[PDB]
Order: C-alpha cells, then sequence, then structure tokens
C-alpha cells in the first residue's frame, strides 16, 4: 500500500576471500547473538534466521553442528562459531601487532588514525595496554608509523610535550585542521 | 713485600671515538652514584673523585656544571650528566627493541634470555612494561623469540598455566636444564 523502509542482513562467510559486502566476524557475531537472546522468535525460526545470513564455510559449520545435534540451542551453536572464527590474539600478539601497524599508501593520516584507534581497543580489551598510557601510544604509534612530516610532525611533537595529551575526538580534530 | 690486586678506576670521556677503556656511561654513572651516596668523605671531596674518573667532554660538563651553581650537590651534577649522556629510549622504542629482540646466529638459548632481561630491566624503569606482569611478558618474549625446543616449551607453558610464573633465576635453571 506504500513503501516500507527495509534494511539489509549482515552476511557473514568466514573465508580469506571474503566478498565486498560480507562482515568481518565480531560484527556479524553482534547480529546473531541479537538473534538469539533478543527477538521475539521461536528458536527453530531463530536457527532459520541465523542460517540465512550465512554463506560459504560459515554455512557448512553451521550444517556440521546441527547434524552433530539437532537439538542444539542457537546459543551453544554461536559458541562453536567463537570457538572455530574468533580472534585468537594474546598480550605478546596483540602489542605486536598495534606497533608493527605503519600507515599504507592510500591512506590519509586521518583514516589512518582511526584505523589505528581500533588496534588500541582491541589491545586494551585483552589487557595488553594500561588505559592511564593509550593516548602516549597513539601520539608515538602515530608519528612512528605514518608518513606524515613538516609542520604536522611539529604540531604533534608539540602536543606530545604539551602535558595535557589528546583524547582520540580531539587528535582527529586537530589532524582534520592539518587535512585541510 | 708482597704483590696484590690492582682494581683501576673507570673512565667515561662522552667521546664519539671512544677509547677501548672507556665504558659505557651507565656503568660510570654506578660508580660516580657509589661516589655520591656511598662514600662516606665529605662532599667537596666527592665532586674530586667524581672528577677524576671523567676526561674529554665529559670532563667539561662538570667545569659547566659547577661554574652555574658553586653550592650544587654531587646529586644534582650527576642529574645533568643523566640529562646530557643518558639514553633518549621512548616507551614506543623500548617496547620494539624489547618485543623485536629474537635469538639470534646460534646463541646459546641462556645468553639469549640473559640479553633479552637487561631490556626487560630498561623497559620497567620507563614503566614501558607494567611491573606486575614483567615475568607474564618475559615468559611470552622467550616462547615467541627463542629456538626453544618441545619440552621446554611444554614446561614454561605448564607453569604459566599452573600459575607460578618464573624469577629470572628459576626461568634460567630451566633453560639450562634443556639447553645441555
Amino acid at each position: 500500500l506504500l513503501p516500507v523502509k527495509y534494511c539489509k542482513m549482515r552476511i557473514f562467510s568466514g573465508s580469506t576471500a571474503a566478498a565486498p559486502e560480507e562482515e568481518p566476524f565480531e560484527v556479524w557475531l553482534e547480529q546473531a547473538t541479537e538473534i538469539a537472546k533478543e527477538w521475539p522468535i521461536p528458536e527453530a525460526e531463530k536457527k532459520r534466521w541465523v542460517a540465512e545470513s550465512l554463506r560459504g564455510p560459515a554455512l557448512d559449520l553451521m550444517h556440521i553442528v546441527q547434524a552433530d545435534n539437532p537439538s542444539i540451542s542457537v546459543g551453544e551453536c554461536l559458541e562453536a562459531f567463537k570457538q572455530v572464527f574468533g580472534s585468537t590474539e594474546s598480550r605478546r600478539t596483540s602489542q605486536v601487532k598495534y606497533l608493527r601497524t605503519y600507515q599504507q599508501e592510500g591512506e590519509k593520516i586521518s583514516a589512518y588514525v582511526l584505523r589505528l584507534e581500533t588496534l588500541l581497543r582491541r589491545a586494551v580489551e585483552k589487557r595488553a595496554i594500561p588505559r592511564n598510557i593509550a593516548d602516549q601510544v597513539r601520539l608515538e604509534q602515530v608519528m612512528a608509523g605514518a608518513n606524515l612530516g613538516n609542520v604536522l610532525w611539529c604540531r604533534l611533537q608539540e602536543l606530545k610535550d604539551q602535558g595535557p595529551l589528546p583524547t582520540f575526538l580531539q587528535l582527529m580534530k586537530v589532524i582534520r585542521e592539518e587535512e585541510e
């Protein structure tokens, strides 16, 4: 009778060769846990709604897990998905992948510091960085890993010596004022 | 008459073309801090016995720092020496130098964990590692950075899993047993 504003399902596949519309697993698990815990629908239909987001190797895991136990809960299915596809990292590995992450040739500095902030949140959740030094390891990892130079280097080096170090949104406010 | 052992004074210079007898600054700073803190003799004579251990650029700094203030303490002199000659390590560079340190060229695995432990002390005095996990990052950096061997891996991983995190000496004992 009238147009209804629809919404796209977050598809996941588990391949390394992931297609452009397929999400990283952590984003899919947030959708699948909403279907598991929060939706009103019966559990036989929860399985259907989980599986209709899966394609390729991740769908093959759903078939395997159901075939071993047809009575399995959607919660225990997501425990199997966590146990297979969930991120494996640890103190040494998270610290290394964060510090080893340089700016790529196509990245603007504001995009690089946004990417880098995701890695810092990952490392803080693994308790590999104390939150009270997160600002230091931002400014220092930006200066070490970026291809930045000149008056931008000077403004960051000033802030590194300033005392009150930037929060991420303030650091971005500065870096955008240099992107212009 | 009868001969006895004759232990020579340690000399520091700050010269780039350092003579083979001249120490790296940290070793000299131990001798100077011993003269400052532990020797019984009056502070004017402490200034003299500190000065007798310096030649070239580092001696000029003793004269400069006394010329600014004839009332200065030996401790404040050593703060000026630390400022001028002490190493310029950052949290990023101490962290990276530590994590990037592998066992190399066919070193003894004991000689590797010794070389490594010197850098962990460096990083702990910067608090670039949280002191309460220094043993964790030691075990992880050994297990990542050594050639190791399987039974050693099982034993350290057992101690880490069990809970009893090694001191450096306990870790060394275990490493000798599998190194022989």
